[PDB]
């Protein structure tokens, strides 16, 4: 039931998106009107509209994309907006299509994929993952900013083992500690535009903050884009270890936190693309040989679905793209099969 002042918005909204007849945005590619009308009354039980997901795509006609989920009802109450939009961005996840229930598989069979370390620089997976009982960034209040950090920092302090560590709270934090953060790469910041217009930075710092275990191989942000995102990484190529301690981690976590999961769509997240596992599996790989041939490396890549980015010679970013309709073991597994490959590959040329 939304009043009549944030319909009276959309429609303008509508509108723009209508008169930006070369917009590329998904946004722009499936609000349709007869959507549109459907959608613009809507009000999740926390008070979310159409407007609290749609906003930063009208704001930024340039978006690549173009919306963002303001609580987790809205991935239900606007499904007919979400659905396509995630149908296209994850091919072959289709609207009747069902994200498989969690599975992390059997941790052991993961390897290191490069044991003499002559081509992996580093290894990361991280995940993302809400909290239940909570909204997403564009309708969290300062109180519960606050109250989430609380949480979050207890929990992660907590943590024992390989995974103790110091949590630093973004508010108040010294020019010092943030140089000590950002040489470890471990500091964020306030988002771009896209970030500002969905309304996901608002008072920020309140309830920002950044943990890491003492071993610098686990890192944690609290309210940088989700609740949280959750990192294990370390140099070398031992992705079966780096899984596995994002594995116990998460569970860990858990113990402490319970997380937004959706029957159809996976883990909740404010990213619709970055649903179902939510898992991003990452190498930095030196692949000189290779990149004298990068036709040959695009179509092994594409077999396994990873985007190969370059980031000094032959060195690329590797990482998965799927998210939707394969359980966390298959995305790891694809990942560990294509950088094998390819390492395999790379030898015999
Ligand atoms: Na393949």
């Amino acid at each position: 039931a939304a009043d009549a002042a944030t319909i009276a918005k959309l429609e303008e909204g509508f509108k723009k998106l209508e008169a930006a007849t070369d917009c590329k945005s998904l946004l722009k590619k499936y609000l349709s009107k007869s959507i549109f009308d459907s959608l613009k009354a809507k009000k999740t039980s926390l008070g979310a509209t159409l407007l609290d997901v749609i906003q930063s795509g009208v704001e930024n006609l340039d978006s690549g994309v173009g919306i963002y989920a303001p609580d987790a009802e809205a991935y239900s109450l606007f499904a007919p907006l979400f659905d396509p939009i995630i149908e296209d961005y994850h091919k072959g996840f289709k609207q009747t299509d069902k994200h498989p229930n969690k599975d992390f598989g059997d941790v052991n069979q993961f390897v290191n994929v490069d044991p003499d370390g002559k081509f992996v620089i580093s290894t990361r997976v991280r995940c993302g993952r809400s909290l239940e009982g909570y909204p997403f960034n564009p309708c969290l209040t300062e109180a519960q900013y606050k109250e989430m950090e609380e949480k979050v920092s207890s929990t992660l302090s907590g943590l024992e083992g390989e995974l103790k560590g110091t949590y630093y709270p973004l508010a108040g934090m010294t020019k010092e500690v943030q140089q000590k953060l950002i040489d470890d790469h471990f500091l964020f910041k306030e988002g771009d535009r896209f970030l500002q217009a969905a309304n996901a930075c608002r008072y920020w710092p309140v309830g920002r903050g950044i943990y890491h275990n003492d071993n610098k191989t686990f890192l944690v942000w609290c309210d940088e884009e989700d609740h949280l995102r959750i990192i294990s990484m370390q140099m070398g190529g031992d992705l079966g270890q780096v899984y596995r301690r994002l594995v116990s981690a998460v569970n860990d976590i858990e113990k402490r936190v319970p997380f937004s999961h959706h029957d159809r769509l996976g883990f909740l997240t404010f990213c619709p693309t970055n649903l179902g596992t939510t898992i991003r599996a990452s190498v930095h790989i030196k692949l000189p040989k290779l990149a004298a041939n990068r036709e040959k490396l695009e179509e092994v890549a594409a077999r396994y679905s990873l985007q190969v980015r370059g980031t000094a010679g032959g060195v690329y970013d590797i990482s998965n793209k799927r998210r939707m309709g394969l359980t966390e073991f298959q995305a790891v597994k694809e990942m560990q099969d294509g950088i094998l490959e390819l390492i395999k590959i790379e030898k015999e040329m």
